[PDB]
């Protein structure tokens, strides 16, 4: 991009008669930055010269005087033509720290060739030297840095959702020069720019909060959905195209199974509802045999979403264990578990 602006004048002779305006044009890729000062002399005469300083930051690339190179001739001469409405324009390479930048001028018109020696630098000293216009002016802007350094988002390790359930998480995104791209920012999977296989539910939303982003990730969760996990990623650019994580970073790390900056895993579980009707036993803390099945029927009854798929090896019988405490274990088509204690359905009949 590039940026246009009109400079702090830092200040300017009354004595002076011959700035009209200045301005500034800084290409961020290049990082050059443009001073670009229009003249309109009193005495045009037929020689033109500046005395230019600019700040340490910078370093000369390019003068033009109306439209042509300078002659080359802490401040540099630099002579060109003299017209009216003349446009001195002088480029620099601003170092990768940017900061403020500053420009000095001294300039004069002469009807002879003007020299170093020969140029006044107070109004009461021209009609000795140079013997035309004058002026003397100072200006500054500031710069942004070159910014090298990736964003950093911060999500959790782990976001995990239920079949039937609705989830917000969100990630935050941090940048050193606190500015984004939010065009390039998303929630994927490693193969497209998509939510991913057995995940089209994921959604993601993008909001600047001061300065940083958030990235709500929600959905909707289908009853019809596998159980597991899988590995998805926020990808987040700067203002300046840094991100996160490349596209091949993503892909080492899905071969590798190690991490990136941004990656998180989906874990899809079930979400266990409790029987309506209390399961009646002898005592709650030791069950029977018997007992122990009437739990696990209870369990599965009030949860008939709770597929033979959806259990370790697709088997009722070891994918819910019932201890004889009435603690029942589910153990998931991932190994994953619930374990979950039975005082709140499991009642003793003694007193009912
Ligand atoms: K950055
Ligand atoms: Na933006």
């Amino acid at each position: 991009a590039v940026t246009e602006s009109a400079p702090n004048v830092e200040y300017h002779d009354v004595k002076g008669d011959m700035i009209q305006s200045v301005t500034t044009s800084f290409d961020d890729t290049s990082r050059l930055l443009t001073w670009t000062i229009n003249l309109t002399p009193r005495q045009v005469k037929s020689n033109l010269g500046a005395l230019v300083s600019i700040s340490g930051n910078q370093e000369t690339r390019t003068v033009t005087i109306n439209g042509k190179n300078a002659a080359n001739g802490a401040w540099n001469l630099y002579t060109g033509e003299s017209v009216n409405n003349n446009v001195l324009r002088i480029t620099t390479q601003v170092n990768d720290t940017g900061g403020e930048v500053k420009l000095g001028l001294r300039l004069v018109t002469s009807d002879k060739k003007i020299t170093k020696t020969n140029l006044p630098l107070e109004f009461s000293q021209v009609a000795a030297t140079t013997n035309g216009s004058w002026d003397k002016a100072g200006y500054n802007t500031t710069i942004v840095e070159k910014d090298t350094e990736r964003p950093v988002v911060n999500v959790p390790s782990e976001i995990t959702v239920y079949r039937g359930e609705s989830f917000e998480y969100f990630a935050t995104v941090t940048d050193n020069s606190n500015a984004f791209d939010l065009a390039k920012t998303v929630v994927r999977w490693l193969y497209s720019n998509q939510p991913g296989r057995g995940t089209e539910w994921l959604q993601y939303s993008v909001t600047q909060v001061g300065n940083q982003l958030k990235v709500r990730i929600f959905g909707n969760v289908p009853i019809d959905t596998t159980i597991g996990d899988y590995t998805r990623y926020v990808v987040a650019t700067d203002a300046a195209g840094n991100v996160n994580a490349t596209q091949t970073e993503m892909g080492n790390a899905a071969v590798d199974k190690t991490s990136v900056n941004g990656q998180f895993k989906l874990i899809i579980r079930f979400r266990i509802k409790t029987p309506e009707n209390t399961v009646f036993v002898n005592n709650p803390n030791q069950l029977t045999e018997v007992e122990k099945n009437l739990v696990r029927e209870a369990v599965k009854k009030s949860n008939p979403d709770l597929r033979a798929q959806d259990v370790l090896n697709s088997n009722y019988v070891t994918g819910i264990t019932v201890s004889n405490n009435g603690t029942t274990t589910i153990t998931y088509r991932d190994g994953r578990k619930d374990i979950i204690d039975g005082s709140k359905f499991i009642d003793t009949r003694a007193g009912s």
